[PDB]
């Protein structure tokens, strides 16, 4: 691969339930939240200098990878389970250790990463909306607010965590 | 490649360490404010590099203080929860995963135990950790890792060895 530099990183966990803060408390206004039920949590990090075709490859790969356990114990995709999807921006996955600190030099800048993040979210939403099984079961796609603290509670039957690099 | 570790910051975590057996309820461990270390060991991993691996993970600055600066889990100080997680070594192959480079049961189990033991020893040799009564807890190798996790931002990092 000649040292071809990575383009993104995604971490995938299975959940029974997730609750994610989408706005922090602000004075008299309480923090605001989104939840999902049984489903897939995708944590995403984008790197500088990636191909124009990265996002549809990521959507296709991640929604179709067979990581969700059926009632028989067989592994299917989130689209086939079917289940919810929660997307969490997680640029820290790009951090590389230097002494006792992390460096994030390969990470997309705030504007680039924000844009890629909104786009990724929207493509996932559409892909789920194109999927018959998902639509008919009423599954939902939820997502974290870019730039915020990802206050997350997660309930699992084994997160079954995988990492996929683009 | 020796190993992969995934690190997440928590306020609380609860991990099933024995499944329910008939009448016998599931058994569990917990930590409070702490670090969750998910670990995967590859085939051929050198046991003599495990102390350094422990050293790297317990001393990396990922835990937030009230002033917003970061310190290791030993300086925070907080708890440590170690979760076996060889799925982290999976490589995507179309719609499936391949785990070819992961240690087998015999080798994996042994590395895991040794790592756990070295983490315990490292915390017990840390003055600040001992003064505060922080605990190291660990999952059961090869069981289903039933986990509840409560975070103020998991702040998830990945470190390769």
């Amino acid at each position: 691969d000649g040292g071809r530099v990575a383009q993104a990183r995604a971490l995938l966990q299975q959940c029974l339930h997730a609750r994610l803060q989408v706005r922090p408390a602000d004075g008299d206004a309480a923090a605001q939240w989104v939840e999902i039920r049984r489903g897939l949590v995708i944590y995403v990090c984008f790197f500088k200098g990636a191909d124009t075709d990265l996002l549809p490859k990521m959507v296709n790969t991640l929604l179709n990878v067979k990581l969700s356990e059926t009632e028989t114990g067989k592994h299917v995709s989130i689209l086939d389970l079917p289940g919810d999807v929660l997307i969490i921006p997680q640029a820290t996955l790009g951090g590389r250790v230097k002494g006792r600190s992390m460096q994030y030099h390969s990470n997309s800048g705030k504007e680039e990463g924000s844009e890629l993040y909104s786009q990724f979210v929207s493509l996932c939403e559409k892909a789920v909306a194109n999927n018959t099984k998902s639509v008919e079961a009423g599954v939902a796609v939820a997502h974290g607010t870019y730039g915020n603290r990802q206050v997350l509670k997660l309930d699992t039957n084994g997160p079954y965590t995988h990492l996929i690099e683009f």
